[PDB]
């Protein structure tokens, strides 16, 4: 194990420096006997996922807040955690020396890292690319004979994905999402701007688009990479806003409904990739529960939809109860998955804030809220960016857990990285969220889950400045006496047998 090498850039906290020959890492996991718990702590004051151990006694010496585990109250099962392998992220990673590259990849997917098991893959270009393009830019090739993968996939994205799964501690699932389709298939013949597919669901246009997903999946299959799921379109509501800058393809909720039912679903279901999951929406949760009602209430469409994917930033504000909550109630069997979660856009804030503890807290808090509202998985945006928040052919407006400084063969791990880690590293796929009852009103954000092996995992986030005394109870083991320091994030682990 190697500790974090702190560096400050004038913000609330520090970043962990990593170069070609050094990067903070964890030792293989070793779970303690019954009556003992493990604590991983990170604090704005510097500490980064530091490990410590303590006892779980049958005696309760705490007189403050009490969180009781209710393993019997069971909810959703976790799919996993990850990030997007965009053109930008791959260019930044591939800009470091090979040795540095592996330390970065291990940071994310290795047991020595935080164990990512999900990777979102853009289908062709998006705003985080250094050039506009699709897999079939040659006009009027409805049978997609010239469909092919550019250097971005074959030289950048794909090789990095392979290297990721190799280092991968756990099985990694791949999620694919399109931004725009060839311009000749669109009403406005542009990669961006207000424009949807031409004609209506069912014609040669929509059929050509549907085929495109299959062509993508084949091309990747040819490269020994199979996907777990695909989104019907990235942020489809954006393609309805006149003059949208990023590559898009607008779909009204009705249009997505007819498209899934008429073209995408049938075409996918009739291909050798029929086992690939189809996720709808993949947009801001403010569009729920409406978008859900329009699509899922149509059997011809619903039968093809495995789950609803949501985005929603952090700098802004949204009500989870009215959005994720209501949607689960109306459709309890359609999983909710977070396909994109970024932050750092406030018009007054710098795009990339090296060491910002606030942005980290926004991730852990947002992940906790999602978990409390049935979400089964999390997919961060760009896996890595430069200090300017790029490259982005349109404009930099978001941060990233890892920032690469190309000119010094070094990369920085932001508070964001560890906050994500507090979850992704200790919540393997298959884990199931369970009850965690607070004895009284408090200022902490907590969530409990049960590993597939039965052990317990509890994350406690303290966004306040004051230290909060806390007692955690597992009816089967006893009481865990601890303290949640102001501006900290904890993750407890313990055997229940
Ligand atoms: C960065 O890695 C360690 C950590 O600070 C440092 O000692 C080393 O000199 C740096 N790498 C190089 C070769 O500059």
């Amino acid at each position: 194990a190697r500790p974090c090498i702190p560096k400050s850039f004038g913000y609330s906290s520090v970043v962990c420096v990593c170069n070609a020959t050094y990067c903070d890492s964890f030792d293989p996991p070793t779970f303690p006997a019954l009556g003992t718990f493990s604590r991983y702590e990170s604090t704005r004051s510097g500490r980064r996922m530091e490990l410590s151990m303590g006892p779980i006694q049958a005696n309760h010496t705490g007189t403050g807040l009490l969180l009781t585990l209710q393993p019997e109250q069971k909810f959703q099962k976790v799919k996993g955690f990850g990030g997007a392998m965009t053109d930008a992220a791959a260019l930044n990673i591939l800009a470091l020396s090979p040795p540095a590259q592996n330390l970065l990849l291990k940071s994310y997917f290795s047991e020595e890292g935080i164990g990512y098991n999900i990777i979102r893959v853009p289908m062709a270009s998006c705003d985080f690319s250094i050039r506009t393009y699709t897999y079939a830019d040659t006009p009027d090739d409805f049978q997609l004979h010239n469909f092919s993968l550019p250097e971005e996939d074959t030289k950048l994205k794909i090789p990095l994905i392979h290297r990721a799964l190799q280092l991968a501690q756990r099985p990694v699932s791949l999620l694919a999402s399109p931004w725009t389709s060839p311009t000749w298939l669109k009403t406005n013949g542009a990669v961006n701007g207000k424009g949807s597919l031409k004609g209506q669901p069912g014609d040669i246009y929509h059929q050509t688009w549907a085929r495109y997903f299959v062509k993508f999946l084949d091309a990747y299959a040819e490269h020994k990479l199979q996907f777990w799921a695909v989104t019907a379109e990235n942020e489809p509501s954006a393609g309805l806003l006149s003059g949208y800058p990023f590559q898009c393809l607008g779909f009204t909720p009705e249009h997505q409904r007819d498209f899934i039912a008429r073209d995408l679903g049938p075409t996918l279901a009739n291909s050798t990739h029929h086992n690939v999951r189809l996720l709808m929406l993949d947009d801001q949760r403010l569009l729920l529960p409406h978008w859900a009602k329009v699509v899922l209430t149509d059997p011809e469409a619903a039968k093809y939809v495995h789950g609803i994917a949501v985005h929603w930033y952090l700098d802004f504000l949204a009500p989870a109860k009215a959005t994720l909550g209501e949607t689960h109630r109306l459709f309890p069997n359609t999983m909710l998955f977070a396909s994109e979660a970024c932050v750092g856009s406030k018009f007054w804030e710098q795009s990339v804030r090296l060491g910002s503890w606030d942005r980290g807290m926004q991730y852990s808090h947002s992940i906790i809220t999602n978990l409390l509202y049935h979400v089964v998985g999390w997919t961060d945006w760009n896996l890595a960016l430069n200090p300017e928040g790029g490259p982005n052919w349109v404009r930099n407006f978001v941060d990233s857990p890892i920032i690469v400084d190309i000119t010094k063969d070094t990369f920085y791990k932001q508070p964001m990285f560890y906050h994500l880690g507090h979850f992704s590293k200790f919540i393997p796929e298959g884990s199931q969220r369970v009850g965690l009852v607070a004895s009284q009103k408090n200022d902490l954000d907590a969530v409990a889950l049960m590993h597939p092996d039965g052990s317990a995992v509890v994350v406690v986030l303290n966004r306040s400045s004051k230290d909060v005394p806390l007692t955690i109870k597992d009816p089967a083991v006893g009481f865990l006496e601890t303290i949640s320091p102001g501006y900290s994030i904890h993750t407890y682990l313990w055997h229940r047998q």
